[PDB]
């Protein structure tokens, strides 16, 4: 347990407070984290934009090589880091290390991807004769300052999948890491700072939302605000964003739609991976069955199965379900689970709670007035609706408020993208489970899940803004 | 002069209060407009939301049918259109006629750009050998309904300019006019009822901003927001906004960078025409003249010779300097020229108001202490600004917090090409003065100039999403 | 009624000393003549297009989609006027012929815009070595030059417009060669254009003897570009003779329909026959060989056979599906390998009749690999049906061919149509539909002898334009 | 110190029962042999590659770049290695040597990396025709097959890596065929592929007598695409064998630097000198003739004359400007250029010498068009000077070549630069800076005889891949 320091200026600072941060599964106590004032912040956003002017200037090649030597020491770092981040936030130590291992291949992708940035040569005569002779010049420019804000879900793979799109585009980022996941996020930050990268181009923030939480994004230093977390703060920041660019990942609610000819062990084994990997504590996971009644028993039961076979433990022992983040997450789930059983849902399998370690619970026979049809849990439930027409499951799916992603079981390809048409989603998946990879395809929702569209190359093309030089070839 | 109508889901409907507009140059009254209520707003969303499903599932060239209609329309009618539209807002009446002819080539060629919409095709395997078999087929689609707000200056220009390409993305629309030009902007609705467009997939708004000004922004049936207007009024937009997708063409102070080896007779004609069109009445417009103290006493003779030559007086006889859009318009220009003068600014032409017809008004050894060399006026009135290196000359440009265009003057290219480099500005116009067209290119602006990149293909990117869908091959 | 057709040259029309007499395969009518151009006219073809090629590539976009768009109009306004002779030269069904034009027509216009809002790209020197990070590349596309576009018997007015348009729109020039049988189509859609006011020399045609100018026209130093449709040996020779400049092909095809024990049967069997036997089967884009599972293989036969029986039989201006084949030749080489077929023990489920050279549509079923029916071309309407036990057996029969231009694969397991799909030597998999050409935005091209470049319109402009860089080094 | 070398055939080192001695062109040092192999040789290399393509063409992107990463890096390690032989074999100064093979790696890796990411397309049906609004193209692109790579002897391992990454990463299987003189740093760069672990087949060498497997390794059925680099009459050659298959040549230029009234001379000399003597003139890509406005061309000669005077002429290993000629028939060639311009008059204003093939720069003022030097390539170290009275004068001059590769203009004004670039018959023009094919993301194609196809290394790719469209109905 270290007292650990934020990047600024390529310095690491401690602050005058500190927030000490507990692993969610043990109490342990894992060290400290700064607790900023706004003061401090403005400090950070002053050194970044300073270091904006050199960093933009150099080369593409130079600025890749950077991220490429970052993801070099995340690949060394590999165990080091994620047998902390597997405390912090009581994920798998498997598979928090497997976080740390797909953020450097991200960061690699992003470095290469952002280096062959290529503009466009316009022609006046393509709109009118007489200015034939008139062609603009159109190259990519980064926007500035980009503000990166991870989850506790992902504080580390959701931090560069922010800052190496920035950065290989050449702005200069500050991330703001969640305080439960801020020592996560310090970890990638060394790995930054070792590779080398110039004094202020990338900084780290640190403290509680209640006293930096809006004066980060309102800063008019600020570029571009890139937040991925809850749909309640990804609101509050869309008014406090003004004119700026965003780009928002928040709740979701993915349906998976089972029709009458589906493969229903293919089916069974998608949806319990993608609906309690790591306890459903996931915007992109199979929130919801929406199954044809005719086959609704049999996908059911081949569901109970597998969630029967789940393991329920600790983060160091990679169990399938591990304790949630907070006590206040388990709480909601709870309630979630209560209004189901009190409306007469089937409980497949049984609700227990030792602290805030729940035991995955699957509901049969929910309908629209319970809760649980609608509401986020991110935690270990899953309520299956069952429906007789497949009308009535797009209509029940475009219900929702969310919309990031779907998945459509059955051996009709061509109905299945019909289907996909009237989704109102982002991605939907064909006889798999939602999923935002492979991190190269878009990654977006509609609705309140979000703005702006996510997956590598779609992310530099959101923290870039264009320069036309327009002149008269004589 | 007639009682106007908005077009509501395919009909002509009148409202119980009306608005009566005047022409700004004679106090002719040319008809009035209804004022609508919000009960009204929320029928024409409803109407849009409506239609939306029918219109979206459309083939790109059934929609391309409606526009080039339309425009075929508004060539026939130009005379009409603009011979009204120049009493509306005062318009020179050949300037007024171009603006609708403008309008039609902006709207056909944005049907053919939209319909030969393209998606892309992504590999898995270009990211992780397990993936290889995966693929997404990434489609684009409608962002839902536009709500689309025009200007004054360009009514029925910028008002087009967002329509068509909403349009032949499968967007609905809803057109909200300023109240003065709102008869042209619903003339130019007239083109579209006329072509066919169906029930509901174009509706107008007109009324006064004190009661539904807010209200049509915030309400929740809107799903894009494409303004162009004053910044203070963009401002407002954006924190309206939320989450939702933007597009903001605020204000503008394009500075005119003019080196000592410029030729100087060029650079005058090209500041001249792109200061004082309109009167000044456009955000892409000179607004301020960055001159090397050794050009500076030839460049300000051959501007004075110019600006002498411009005619003042009424739109019907075409006056290149024509009374300003209103009295709160005149009067905020007379206090800028008054502060200059106040403050030893050399007029080298003379300040001279009838009514609100103010005289083109040129001032030289303007300082950075003055209004004038910030504010953007909206009015016949240029500063000239001395400077003694380009270091100097790009740290004034660079201090507004406008950044729409610039233009540089100068026989040195990779020189001018590096100055246009450090320029937070949207374009730089080299040896011309700035400008929007040609409609094909890109046309944003940085800073308090708005959000989002104009311009035909850029407009319908920014008015569609991507709706992927992803399977496995076997 | 039978006219003393012109070439278009350099703005005028212009006869030559000598002609050739155009005659109607069904009924041998004579339709008119055509001129028959020396290698010195050609000459005079090639310098006129040259000269004017300075003065059109520097036209704006607009301006030279202006001319596309109405060369277009004309035709449309023209379409039954020009269907009714195109019907007559290649004995191609009246309403199809109409339909060729109006179809010649949307190309195009589509052409025009496509390639009027063709864009450069700027390339950053930086993104390579650090030490070029100022200088940069302004590429913007520019013409190749003239382009001699060559168009078939069997689509003499839609494939020439879809080379024509596509060259003219990026600022190239262009001399049309039909073929002998469908110059008359050529030069009535060469009216079109001149109507138009395309510049003088901007657009002009060729007529004559392929022993006269056949190879000539190819080797002319003068030609940039030579792109053709027609047959695989015909184009094969055109490889040899185009040297280094860049080419079209669009040759031959054997394309299979793989039929699998999920398909809807029926439906496979309605568009395996549309596709098979449309223009009595000459067409390059057309299935021509059924490779079945043999579970679902009689069922498949009945279904295609009811259907065959179906087809008209006639003359072209009572638009029956089979009407008479092109020439005397072609229809012997049809009857040849429908008597191979049968002697190697193949089951006709249909009778073979021939009246002139108006074969019947001949299905043969128990088709084996030893026939020459089940890898040759025969541009004439005979289907046979190969049955397989696996789909591995049907991909490499499928692949064995030396055509690679379609295939359809007919299945409700659309996962396992993309694997099969992935393997299949071909330029496009139609799923659960019959090959074709359409919608004319996709692409468009063959693998192995099926030709060479990729066609489609936006496909076809990209391959006749070049590229122009620009590169400095900013300060 | 003479080693004898072997080809990479299907994974194994395989000699030849005859082979070719190769010898140091600048000191005449043997430096080792490399196999003459037979067609019979030749027909087993091509079956093995054509074995492997299927495995090979199956694998995900990320595995094929990850061998190309490896065999650069392996390239990297072995620079010095490799040019130290490179620099011999052909002649080239030592440290430009080493450089050319890290250049090299940084090919392969951009090439690697390019080519992983490459995107297909789906286009609507709708955006043609109303009727076909639910019908979609899935279109990615596919390997062409086995690529024939030919290297030349100015540049054995860049001008092959510039063809064997691009054509690798995109499911290509290749055979590089290097020059004889040039052989050995070509087989020495398939050992960095071999080490690298390419997969047996994917990668193999040919070398041998042009007299034996000349015409025979590029008429083979086995070849899909053939990619070349040497001389024009060499690649006038390919044209014809290749057939209908797919090529790409990179042939000679004889580019002009135009240098205007307003243009900085002495800038202008230093890239001109720079340019035009690099590898003593042994590139396509060179300034080889000044076009230069009467009013400054006696101040721009003066300049030339100084730089040109100050470069070194001597051996390889010292690193020299100008080192000897590839070959004495190249020396001689070179000389009856100088003769011929010095007997029409031409001012010589550095001196000719000639130690053995080692030629001295020889600047030439005053030359005219009756000249042999003022067109042809002589890729040897000689630059005339030709003087011009109108920028229009320079322009015809120019294009009157029947090389097209690239054009340097130097000047002042930008806009009459970039007017003047839009009438030259070139690829690329360079403002102010000599020729060059940097950097290597920049398209690179030569006009008329120059060669064609299009490279740089996105374009190299696209070139050395087609299109598979999937077509199929929503429902």
């Amino acid at each position: 347990a270290k007292q650990y320091k934020n990047l600024v200026n390529g310095e690491w600072k401690l602050s005058e407070n500190e927030i000490t941060i507990y692993a969610p599964a043990t109490g342990e106590e894992l060290g400290s984290v700064p607790a900023m004032t706004q003061a401090e912040v403005d400090a950070v956003y002053a050194s970044a934009k300073k270091a904006l002017s050199d960093w933009r200037t150099l080369s593409y090649v130079e600025r890749a090589a950077y991220l490429h030597k970052a993801a070099d020491i995340l690949v060394r770092d590999a165990e080091k880091i994620g047998a902390i981040l597997s405390k912090e936030v009581a994920k798998g130590h498997k598979a928090a290390v497997s976080e740390v291992i797909r953020t450097a291949e991200i960061i690699n992708y992003a470095a290469e991807e952002g280096l062959r940035m290529e503009g466009e040569v316009l022609e006046g005569g393509s709109f009118e004769a007489a200015s034939k002779k008139k062609i603009a010049i159109v190259r990519r420019e980064p926007v500035g300052l980009v503000l990166a804000i991870s989850p506790f879900n992902y504080p580390v793979n959701l931090a560069g999948s922010k800052i190496a799109p920035a950065l290989i585009a050449g702005n200069v980022v500050a991330l703001k890491p969640p305080t439960q996941g801020s020592i996560s996020g310090l970890l990638l930050a060394e790995a930054f700072a070792e590779a080398g990268i110039p004094a202020g181009v990338f900084n780290t923030i640190t403290g509680r939302g209640s006293v930096i939480g809006d004066y980060i994004v309102e800063h008019e230093a600020v570029n571009f605000i890139n937040f991925t977390g809850s749909t309640p703060i990804g609101e509050g920041i869309g008014k406090l964003a003004g004119m700026r660019p965003i780009m928002l990942e928040l709740g979701g609610k993915d349906s998976a739609i089972v029709l009458e000819d589906a493969d229903l062990a293919l089916a069974a084994k998608n949806i319990v991976a993608g609906a309690f990997g790591y306890s459903g504590q996931r915007s992109t996971a199979v929130k919801r069955v929406l199954v044809m009644d005719k086959v609704a028993d049999q996908l059911a039961a081949e569901i109970k199965t597998l969630v029967e076979k789940l393991s329920v433990g600790m983060p160091e022992d990679d169990a399938d379900i591990t304790p949630l983040i907070d006590t206040s997450a388990a709480d909601f789930v709870e309630g979630l689970i209560k209004d189901a059983t009190d409306k007469g849902a089937t409980a497949l399998t049984a609700f227990n709670r030792e602290g805030n370690l729940i035991s995955p619970v699957l509901f049969d026979h929910v309908t629209t007035d319970m809760r649980l049809a609608w509401e986020e849990p991110f935690g270990p439930v899953l309520p299956i609706i069952r429906v007789t027409t497949v009308e009535e499951a797009i209509k029940i799916s475009n219900e929702s408020e969310y919309g990031l992603q779907a998945s459509i079981f059955t051996t009709n390809f061509p109905k299945a993208f019909g289907i996909a048409e009237q989704l109102e989603v982002g991605t939907v998946h064909l006889n798999n489970k939602t999923q935002r990879g492979t991190d190269n395809f878009p990654f977006l929702g509609a609705k309140k899940s979000g703005a702006g569209v996510q997956g590598v190359k779609y992310s530099i093309e959101a923290m870039t803004t264009v320069k036309s030089v327009v002149f008269d070839i004589q």
